[PDB]
């Protein structure tokens, strides 16, 4: 089958699409304007595999965290275009999906993902992925102080690949933790790294309906 | 047929069905944040008239002008609608709605709309309704600075009526110029009165691909 991916959660926008595994993506910096470029960045992916929407089975949305305008927008756009199709939605989220974005780029397997939120915010995550490639921890999703990251970076233990901007923006936190980290390589979500996560999720038949497609709460 | 109208291009968000001359609108007063409240309100629309998005012939979207965010949001949302349900698409002035808006609610045939364009600037357009109800004077629409569109109102000649912030903001207009005003009893456009609007285009075949649905730049 088909799925599609569409993620506008961060500073980066992204759209890929999944066909029996060919994979089809494209990733690009966004303005502070995205909505301009979801729905070109949409039509060019379902082109280049010759697919139109109504051939897709499920449309993977980036549920966030991130920007709270940003993750709004994309759902926006991801249900009005899986809605016209009457296609099932599925929500990935932002930390994992950096994380899935790992293990494709450097194999790891634990993630700690830290996204700088503004005004001194952090969205963290603890993602490690089992046996079946099914990252667990989504659990630990939380938007927490630096100072609280630190905290419990220190109640870790093992190695850890790192992804997030989090990390950059407050350097201190891999310094002073005694954990051993690795760079995950990963700063921003990619829709494509959406898609494996997006795939479990509808052979599990963890979907949802357009009106029911909503942004994650922290 | 049926037609499918949205508009966010102003502070007001809203949603008109038409199902061959039976209309189901819904107006509200849109806050800071637009796009959580379309999709919600298109849906319920759809529902009132036993209607799913693909027995839609067209979608009529908001073209502005007005809010940069609000109106590439709106038609954001509306290419996803219509590309999932392979819809054509129709642009309609935002100046031109409110025109309509004016002749429904108080039958005036000719309307000066003025939207208050933040810092100091008003989108204007001068609207003649004609025999066959087409609203002449698109190539009136334009950004101006309230001097000279108290510089145009010397210019004009005949009644009036008047549509859109822009009046509020500049009370000077309506009371420096020689003009005989009316109220049109209308400062925000309503996608049902987009819906007479957007039938005449389609009967024209004046209609656009998903691709092609942009914003009025002036």
């Amino acid at each position: 089958m088909r799925i599609l991916a569409i993620d506008t959660a961060t500073e980066a926008c992204s759209v890929a699409l999944w066909n029996n595994g060919t994979i089809n993506a494209h990733f690009e910096l966004c303005p502070r304007e995205h909505t301009q470029r979801i729905l070109p960045m949409v039509q060019e992916i379902l082109a280049a595999s010759g697919a139109s929407l109504n051939e897709i089975d499920a449309l993977a949305f980036g549920r966030g965290p991130g920007s709270f305008t940003g993750v709004r927008i994309g759902i926006g756009i991801a249900q009005g275009l899986a809605l016209g199709a009457n296609l099932p939605m599925i929500g990935v989220s932002t930390l994992a999906t950096m994380a899935q974005g790992a293990w494709r780029k450097t194999g790891a397997t634990r993630v700690l993902a830290a996204i700088d939120a503004r005004m001194g915010e952090v969205y963290w995550a603890e993602y490690q992925r089992d046996a079946q490639g099914v990252w667990q921890g989504e659990e630990t999703e939380a938007v927490l102080k630096p100072e609280r990251v630190g905290e419990r970076l220190k109640q870790l233990s093992g190695e850890w690949a790192t992804v997030g901007t989090g990390w950059s923006a407050w350097p201190d936190l891999a310094k002073e933790c005694g954990l051993t980290l690795h760079d995950g390589e990963v700063s921003l979500p990619a829709a494509e790294d959406m898609l494996p996560i997006a795939s479990q999720k509808l052979a599990a038949g963890e979907t949802v309906a357009v009106e029911h497609a909503e942004p994650v709460y922290l």
